[PDB]
């Protein structure tokens, strides 16, 4: 359902073949809602069967009127917050299963993972503000000019959220490394 | 695989029937790695079939009580030693925010206010869990401490606390992010 919503959002930037959709998805919205080539391809086919997409041969998918309607309905609805599935938090809760040295290794890897995430998110923000990110560029060319500021600002906001979470994860792991000094 | 690791960790606090495991899981490790009753029951059956768990029929009708075998203790230690694999992000609120232009700024403010309320509630839950952990009376923690050498008790508790401090850290970051989004929406 949520993968469908992310595909509707992606396809509102313009029509795409399944292969191109898979490529553009992973370079854009896949950073906040991941989807692989084996998930995207059958969902696109299902959305076409449910008449949310129109298929045209160039096999290239475009939103139908029902697809635009489904996009707007999906966004209007409140977020349904799923339960937490955090492998690093699970690991940390049971660090006593291993050594303090193991725990430091895990916490250092946590820091490195989210420091890399921060670099990736900040680079994405640079491309969004430069308006040259390929999916954003297509979106802007097909969007009213009065909407461009909001369109870019909300993409930036999403990646600022990735950065905020990453920073909290880094400082949490730093506090854990200090905890390990004592016990 | 990760659900199996969470169940091994839970059952290292002591043997449990599947029903008791289900209830205890949801009030302990389920707050960091969620597991439904329909996910937990078949995973325990599989773990017993693979001899990571010993099943013993107990009066409860009889029910199967699951306990770690030596193979299960080895699987638990091995699972913890391996590096974490960081899955790809699937964050519904971040996805919503990325495409707030689908609706009105009023819709977006409603979403962001809901984000704040969700994580302020999670902070209360996490802080209450830390109180129960430090009091040593959380039911799974108490069972675990009963079966653990005294020299390890402070370490055991501290790591549970550390996990929920991470839940609080994340929740606070989500609140601060949503609050800056609300300020953005003032100007857009
Ligand atoms: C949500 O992430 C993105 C979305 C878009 C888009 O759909 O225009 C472009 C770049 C992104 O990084
Ligand atoms: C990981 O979350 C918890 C774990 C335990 C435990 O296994 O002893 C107890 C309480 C918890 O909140």
């Amino acid at each position: 359902m949520t993968l469908r919503s992310a595909l509707l959002a992606l396809l509102s930037s313009g029509p795409l073949t399944g292969y191109d959709a898979s490529q553009r998805f992973g370079a854009s919205v896949g950073f906040v809602w991941s989807g692989s080539d084996s998930q995207i391809y059958p969902e696109l086919r299902k959305m076409e069967a449910e008449e949310l997409l129109v298929g045209s041969d160039v096999t290239e998918y475009a939103l139908s009127e029902k697809g635009w309607e489904a996009l707007r309905k999906a966004w209007y609805e409140p977020v349904t917050y799923g339960p937490t599935r955090d492998p690093a938090r699970l690991k940390a809760a049971y660090f006593e299963v291993g050594t303090n040295g193991d725990a430091r290794r895990h916490l250092r890897a946590h820091i490195a993972h989210f420091e890399q995430q921060k670099i990736q998110s900040e680079s994405m923000i640079d491309e969004l503000k430069a308006k040259t990110h390929p999916t954003l560029a297509r979106r802007l060319e097909r969007s009213p000019k009065k909407e461009h500021e909001r369109i870019v600002a909300f993409k930036v906001l999403a990646y600022e959220g990735q950065i905020a979470r990453a920073q909290a994860e880094i400082e949490w792991a730093e506090k854990g490394l200090k905890l390990l000094d004592t016990l």
